[PDB]
């Protein structure tokens, strides 16, 4: 396994700490170790190992965001971000746990949850537009077009006949999306990602984790991962209070919305996340 | 009143449905600070204080930004008694007892390695530099200070003892290399425990913060922990050299002057003494 495959440098990043003890998320390029306070980024390949120079110099900049919460920060020195490859990242781990659902029955809940989502992605959006920010985030031109092949290319031959033609229908829509650079968006923004306060008190967003497919983009992009998650009411409030109710805006955020499941899927697939894929692929197979 | 009720309004905007009685209230020289379970409040105790607060955010948001290899107290709000929310550093200051252990004290001396290493590097980034205050001759001015305030509360003795000491810091030079704390003693480096060896948390409190010259958190370090530690860091860190040692004793030797010069000043009768023990 992966803890006991870096066992020895676990044991100088983590001096003390049972190997055993730990918990480790996959991602595409780097296996992640979850430690109390910090995890650990190891690249699962030398282009991965590649990777984290860039990845480091990302995380930093989003710890400087001004997004009312917290982000992972690099515990790594500065120049690290000059290296060609690095064997690890350490990050700060963001405390809290996710919303339930069932939280947002409450009105008073939900008012106050969607004030603080649109805290967050207002200081993304606004961040998008800040050379600077431009400069260290990915801006991938035509990713919706080339989304949709890898789609077809992916996870066709792991659904039903039915499920490539509800998938058709889903994708077919994306050729029609503008390619809008505008805001830093996240990419993954469900409700695992986002984390909350165990406190007393309405909920408090303590911060947001998972930056892997951080990118310059469109912001409908988080907009539809809410609307996944919470469905069109919570969705709505949060355009309202955020002033993003235009119905150029709500169209991308549908199109968008129809295929974060199979965004899902494609992410599960890639780093072989079984349950995730399974759970990605409900009703296309 | 009380100060929790006094700022009720300004609360349940920022802690929603939190019990401000179930809150505690710190204070250090400049803010008052709510302690909530994540965050923490920072409320002006002066007007002056009132008028500096935007600048002390801009401050803490280059902090954020900074690779120090821990966390600092990230902004999450501001407004306007202005105030700022600050989230809060886990963990607790390491006591001396825990260094007693060699495998802890290498570890937890790394680690004060890699901080200042970090705030070192900060130094030399104009965007810091320009962002942060650097006084010129803070040593001179706060000699001054000494001899109009002190001077007159100690003996005769005491009196040639300090002289000698402020001498001895006109003979430092005038350093602006690094991102100095200011105030760097146990109590504001917090750790991560019983999570294998201590691990560090983060580091708050950086109302003192500048660019000036590192000898200066180096000394309150082993003000806090004593010379064996202190020496296990700078020979970790390359910084056991004879010219940094110098300006080391040199600071340390002005901290009990610092304290009773602050103690004098806000009337703290038992620091005052403390700080005069020897000069009077
Ligand atoms: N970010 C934080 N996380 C945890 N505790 C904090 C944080 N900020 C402040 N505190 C707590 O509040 C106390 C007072 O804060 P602090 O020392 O920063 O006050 P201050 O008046 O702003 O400082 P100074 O006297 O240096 O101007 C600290 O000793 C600590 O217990």
């Amino acid at each position: 396994g992966i803890l006991q495959a870096n066992r020895v440098l676990l044991s100088r990043l983590l001096p003390g700490v049972e190997p055993e003890g730990l918990t480790v998320r996959h991602g595409q390029f780097h296996q992640v170790v979850i430690a109390s306070d910090r995890v650990v980024c190891l690249p699962r390949t030398a282009a991965a190992a590649a990777r984290l120079p860039r990845r480091a110099a990302v995380m930093r900049v989003l710890a400087g965001l001004d997004l009312g919460c917290r982000t992972p920060r690099p515990l790594c020195e500065g120049s690290a971000e000059g290296a060609v490859e690095l064997p690890f990242l350490v990050l700060s781990r963001v405390p809290g746990a996710p919303l339930e659902a069932d939280a947002l029955e409450d009105s008073k809940v939900a008012e106050v949850v969607a004030a603080q989502y649109v805290t967050l992605l207002s200081g993304l959006a606004s961040a998008g537009a800040d050379e600077k920010v431009r400069a260290a985030l990915p801006a991938p031109q035509g990713r919706w077009r080339q989304f949709a092949a890898d789609v077809r290319a992916e996870l066709f031959p792991l659904m039903s006949d039915g499920g490539c033609r509800q998938a058709e229908r889903e994708l077919a829509a994306l050729d029609s999306l503008p390619d809008i650079t505008e805001a830093v968006v996240h990419g993954n923004l469900g409700a695992e990602n986002v984390l909350w306060v165990r406190d007393d008190g309405l909920p408090r967003l303590s911060g947001v984790i998972d930056w892997d497919e951080v990118s310059i983009g469109d912001p409908a992009e988080d907009l539809a991962a809410i609307g996944a998650g919470y469905g069109k009411d919570f969705l709505d409030q949060v355009l309202t209070l955020g002033g993003w109710s235009d119905r150029r805006m709500a169209t991308r955020i549908a199109t968008i919305r129809a295929t974060f499941a199979l965004q899902q899927a494609l992410s599960a697939c890639r780093d072989g996340d079984e349950e995730e894929l399974a759970d990605g692929l409900t009703g296309y197979r």
